[PDB]
């Protein structure tokens, strides 16, 4: 793998909602951000609290057991394409870490900016939307994480995009791979 800005990462986040996130979402991933290549390092750019660039190595240990898997759009983005994406990451930086999942510019959370960026700089969707109360909520792991958060008043209707949602984009195809399923 040779990282390219826009890449797409994907990881298990070590944050106590991480597995909440996995079981909600039926998926593997926890945490997303997007590679950008800054005087040909790689960085990635993603939403924690704040909104910032992380170089690639710090990034990927702190995903559990340095697991990650990388999608790109298939075929390649242009480097126009690129200094588009790079562009409009700018623009988000800072922006404190979303609690909320709130589909609003005001903070962030990882596959909103992902999602958010892709959109603003190419008008590409990469990743279908869904309403909160459209995952799977079933899980009591998951009900007592929304009670911490959310108390009573759980955001049913709020627009989200999960990191599996951004993974399972049709434009995506897999360029990296450290992830055994053992």
């Amino acid at each position: 793998w040779q990282p390219q800005t826009g890449d797409i990462i994907f990881q298990i986040s070590r944050s106590s909602q991480s597995k909440a996130i996995q079981l909600a979402t039926h998926s593997d991933y926890s945490h997303t951000g997007m590679l950008v290549m800054r005087n040909k390092k790689p960085y990635v750019f993603e939403a924690v609290g704040p909104v910032k660039y992380t170089p690639l190595k710090q990034w990927i240990a702190h995903g559990e057991k340095g697991k990650y898997v990388v999608r790109r759009v298939e075929g390649g983005l242009s480097v126009e394409q690129q200094q588009k994406l790079a562009q409009t990451a700018k623009r988000y930086l800072g922006k404190p870490y979303d609690f909320s999942f709130s589909w609003s510019d005001d903070r962030q959370y990882c596959s909103e900016v992902v999602w958010k960026v892709y959109q603003n700089a190419l008008g590409m969707r990469v990743g279908e939307q869904q309403k909160l109360k459209e995952f799977d909520l079933s899980n009591p792991l998951v009900q007592a994480k929304l009670k911490e958060r959310y108390g009573k008043n759980i955001p049913l209707e709020e627009t989200v995009v999960s990191p599996q949602a951004v993974f399972d984009a049709p434009q995506l195809t897999t360029v990296a791979k450290e992830w055994p399923l053992f």
